């Protein structure tokens, strides 16, 4: 998993722990709309289509910027079930890089306060 974004921290953060973040599809100074989902029982992944945040790639194509490691919020599977404005720390949400195409999901399970 070379192409992927990650956040310095990975637990003991806070609701909107905007910390340093690097990595992504490893494009090249390309845009990488930040994303945040909630990985529960695997089959239950409530993505957060409210990330908004956007990270830019660096030469190589690796993102580099501060991403908000939200803690609690309202997530949604995708078209079946909805998480809800609840704590994500219970589902060890995750924050990764996202394109304007909504490529595959992330894999940065961070422990939110």
């Amino acid at each position: 998993a070379a192409p992927t974004a990650t956040v310095t921290p990975s637990s003991g953060l806070s609701d909107g722990t905007v910390v340093k973040v690097a990595g992504a599809g490893l494009q090249a100074g390309t845009a990488y709309d930040v994303g945040q989902c909630a990985w529960v029982d695997t089959g239950v992944l409530a993505c957060n289509p409210a990330d908004f945040s956007s990270v830019t790639a660096d030469a190589n194509g690796s993102a580099s910027t501060s991403l908000t490691v939200r803690r609690s919020f309202e997530g949604f599977l995708f078209d079946g079930t909805r998480w809800g404005t609840v704590d994500c720390t219970t589902a060890a949400c995750q924050v990764g890089l996202s394109d304007a195409a909504g490529n595959g999901p992330e894999g940065v399970a961070i422990s939110f306060n």
